[PDB]
């Protein structure tokens, strides 16, 4: 019925290695945000996909209410004990925003407001607590808190005793801060005027003028993010310096005056490390020995006097370390299962934590206070929402301390499996879903079908409310863990970027093909999401298997590769050659352009699609999946359903931030369940 919006063409030649690309769309991008040809675009798409969209009011209304009504908007967390006080944050139906309470250890009774985010957020248009922690003699809170909604947050202090205030404020800042063992001193990160990456780190004292904040260190290299740490024993304040590929530690005297930094080990390409300090020894968990890291204990920096406690291995990819009393717990993944291991520091007793599920995932969870033999760790599976478990390291006693309470929901009717593909070139692919069992029928189902597939980041299999709004209309839900994810460790985030990144498709598509073929799903209601890095999945996969697909959602996809990697004026862009590679060198320029979703566009078929992006900021800006979209309603050859969806509002926290994040969901799901009908 209805024309779809037509942007204007204005051939832009981009020459590079000699290869001539027009962009006819190239345009849209407006750094200055003022071209009003522009802006027409994206409200026109907009107003399209409001009247395209239009008929399924009603589904979203449902998919909606069901989605808020699974919720307890009642939620108190669990309360940790650090430093002699017992904290907990609470969430009430009345509240757009938590509530932060604390209470001397041996009180039960009475709790104090720490902070209340719905006073902090009076007369303000914007609200986000960016971190909270109070000084080490329990007399004064820090506070990161940012107004403007632009991720620049202010450090605030307030003196406990009389719940006043002091008067200055620490601009533009990280939100990473530590306080030294004075309680009167704190070092904080301090982001670049105009690039706004973390880059210079500054000593602070307490109700001072911040002009006369002394710089302690400032980082050369913008690829290296500055963050700031403070060791189990509190002798060291960390230096964090990081790329994608090395790091580099300085340590802070925590306890004396006038500290420089210290140099840990001077970086040096793809030797990644980090450290804690504890029981007088440094622990580092480095990749200096093997792409799955190992862990080391040592009395000083010279990385030629580390000690190997866990020497790396090929099967297993050592992610984390917590340090205890009597033990060492790490966090481990093999076999593509996340798990923890515990050895006592004297007796060298190993114990695994055993689980009994195909489909989860366990981490360390937050445990503050190192003299105890209770770990926190999490548990979240497909069938299991999120479980918060204590374990006594000595005992085994294990107990559950909170667990997400889902309405409307019977465990018993989900069932899950873990399957593995055999790719096309031989590789095993870990594949992990979940469907109702009583509208289970094999050949039959819709299949959605989520990945990812950057930055080692794994989509681990865990537990959705959202999610049984699909499975409770008879669709199997599935996370393909493709190369480029972390799910097997290093080895399988290396074969999935940079010379690589084409297998992160090849593995998607392989999955898919694999679960149609063995019965799982409907090979006409095959549907397909991601987003950012999952979105240029989503881009690839679609130009290379069109028919695979009935219909895709794309959120905020990055889809303009070799264009936005040869421009350092777009943000992301100098941090990310270690990812994609720098199309600056032809190798790169070429097998990047092979799978760059918006240049391999072509006259073809394509699935019905849903594309978003948003103009505040996203990883992707707001340019990319509008071009894309101008290209595809010009190129493509079939008459399916091509909707953009461009988040105009700057986004709220606290409880309608949620409201809105639930909106876009439920808007999603209709579309994909009205192509499913």
């Amino acid at each position: 019925h209805m024309t779809p919006p037509k942007a204007e063409k204005r051939p832009y030649p981009i020459t590079t290695h000699g290869d001539t690309r027009v962009d006819d769309y190239y345009w849209l991008r407006d750094d200055e945000r003022t071209d009003p040809q522009v802006l027409d675009y994206l409200q026109a798409e907009n107003a399209f996909t409001d009247a395209a969209l239009k008929p399924q009011q009603a589904l979203r209304e449902t998919l909606y209410e069901e989605m808020v009504a699974r919720e307890n908007l009642y939620f108190q967390s669990v309360p940790y004990v650090r430093h002699g006080y017992r904290y907990q944050t609470r969430f009430e139906p009345g509240n757009e925003y938590a509530i932060y309470v604390r209470q001397p250890q041996a009180e039960s009774e009475h709790w104090d407001t720490l902070i209340d985010g719905n006073q902090r957020a009076e007369q303000r248009e914007f609200y986000t607590l960016g971190g909270l922690e109070v000084s080490p003699d329990n007399q004064k809170l820090a506070v990161a808190e940012d107004f403007l909604s632009r991720r620049q947050y202010d450090i605030r202090f307030k003196n406990l005793s009389d719940d006043s205030w002091t008067d200055e404020v620490l601009e533009n800042t990280s939100g990473s801060f530590e306080w030294a063992n004075d309680s009167a001193t704190v070092y904080y990160v301090r982001k670049h005027a105009k690039t706004l990456l973390p880059y210079q780190v500054y000593r602070h004292v307490v109700g001072t003028d911040p002009q006369l904040d002394e710089l302690i260190y400032e980082e050369q290299d913008d690829t290296f993010y500055v963050g700031l740490e403070k060791t189990t024993s509190d002798r060291f304040i960390l230096i964090h310096l990081s790329s994608t590929t090395t790091s580099e530690i300085l340590l802070l005297d925590a306890d004396r005056a006038d500290s420089t930094p210290q140099m840990f080990v001077p970086r040096r390409k793809d030797h990644e490390y980090g450290i804690d300090h504890y029981h007088q020894h440094f622990y580092i968990r480095s990749n200096k020995d093997g792409k799955n890291f190992g862990l080391y204990q040592s009395e000083q920096a010279d990385e030629a006097q580390w000690q190997t406690l866990i020497a790396p291995r090929i099967e297993v990819m050592l992610e984390g370390f917590s340090l205890f009393r009597d033990w060492l717990v790490v966090e481990e993944r093999s076999e593509g299962l996340t798990q923890l291991r515990q050895i006592h520091w004297q007796s060298g007793e190993v114990k695994r934590i055993a689980f009994d599920d195909p489909t989860y995932t366990t981490w360390l969870a937050y445990n503050p206070e190192p003299e105890t033999e209770l770990l926190r760790y999490g548990y979240s599976s497909m069938t299991t929402p999120t479980t918060l478990y204590e374990l006594n390291l000595d005992s085994d006693e294990r107990v559950m301390l909170k667990q997400q309470e889902v309405k409307n929901f019977t465990p018993e009717n989900y069932r899950s499996e873990r399957v593995w593909v055999k790719a096309r070139d031989g590789v095993e692919v870990p594949v992990s879903l979940v469907y109702r069992h009583d509208s289970f029928a094999r050949g039959t189902n819709p299949l959605m079908v989520y990945g990812y597939g950057s930055y080692g980041s794994s989509m681990d299999p865990a537990f959705s409310a959202s999610r049984l709004s699909l499975l409770d209309r008879g669709f199997v839900f599935v996370l393909a863990h493709i190369r480029g994810g972390g799910e097997l460790g290093q080895l399988w985030y290396e074969d999935g970027k940079l010379f690589k990144k084409q297998n992160t498709f090849n593995d998607f598509i392989d999955v898919t093909e694999a679960l149609i073929a063995q019965g799982y799903g409907d090979a006409k209601r095959v549907f397909a999401m991601g987003g950012s890095a999952g979105g240029l999945l989503m881009g690839a996969v679609i130009n290379q298997a069109p028919e695979l697909f009935n219909g895709i959602v794309a959120q905020v996809p990055f889809v303009d590769v070799v264009t936005t990697m040869l421009d350092e004026s777009i943000p992301l862009t100098t941090g990310e050659y270690d990812e994609w590679g720098n199309p600056n060198q032809q190798a790169y320029y070429d097998y990047i352009l092979q799978y760059s979703p918006y240049d391999q566009v072509k006259a073809q078929d394509y699935p019905h699609m849903l594309v978003t992006t948003g103009l505040h900021d996203s990883q992707v800006q707001y340019w990319e999946p509008a071009k894309w979209v101008a290209k595809l309603r010009e190129l493509k050859t079939d008459d399916r359903q091509l909707l953009l969806y461009t988040d105009m509002d700057s986004g709220h926290g606290g409880k309608s931030g949620r409201f809105k994040a639930y909106e876009d969901i439920a808007l999603e799901y209709a579309f994909i369940l009205a192509l499913a009908e």
